[PDB]
């Protein structure tokens, strides 16, 4: 009914990573949470169908850029992600963005220390994608 | 419970596609169903946690083959698939295979005519992957 517990989870996770809660923002008690990052798209976190979803919107690359970076991107996408409901991080393409998305299993969203590791790994996947875009 | 309703769904779908229910095989009433195809991996279909999953196992390509085919595989994986729970067909490393996998939304597994289109599109994606491996 509210994002209050998700906000607290993210906050708790950031104490463990070593970042301040000043980078965490939201619109209201029902919106997605945003973690602003330097030189990278923000990490968005929200409850979608009672499941925690993390996503990042990268500016969509041209077809030719995707071609020169395809091997690197494919290898990234084939990497298992243990906390995901399907064991993977997903890539969704729209006209404007190439979006990295993952839906986390309920087993891992009730412990800020574990969620810190999830955020850290998602950030690492984002770093790899950012480096080849 | 059992794969009886799923077997009936699959065989019904095949009549609509123009194939016989002879290409449909299974081990018993609790196993996955397998549709044998000529010159391509079989299509596997099973109920996994009350959800219908389709998957096909392709022999995993070497690293050098992946380098040349990465762009085509990536383009394929970014294609929307409307019947999937995440709007995509998934690609997983699975033992010695590259596996195409999709979990179908419950909305589309009670009508053999609709499921026929699902099988047809999954087969089309398999054809695309097969052509670059
Ligand atoms: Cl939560
Ligand atoms: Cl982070
Ligand atoms: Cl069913
Ligand atoms: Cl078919």
């Amino acid at each position: 009914m509210s994002n209050i517990n998700l906000v607290q989870l993210v906050r708790d996770s950031l104490f463990t990573i070593g970042c301040p809660p000043s980078i965490i923002t939201d619109l209201d008690s029902h919106s997605a949470i945003t973690i602003s990052l330097d030189s990278m798209p923000a990490i968005n976190i929200a409850l979608v169908n009672e499941q925690v979803m993390l996503w990042a919107n990268f500016d969509a690359p041209s077809d030719v850029k995707l071609q020169s970076s395809a091997y690197n991107i494919l290898n990234l996408m084939l990497m298992n992600f243990s906390y995901s409901i399907n064991e993977l991080v997903e890539l969704h393409r729209s006209d404007e963005y190439l979006q990295l998305r993952v839906v986390i299993k309920d087993d891992y969203v009730h412990d800020g220390i574990v969620f810190a590791e999830i955020l850290h790994e998602f950030y690492q996947r984002m770093e790899i994608l950012n480096g080849v875009l």
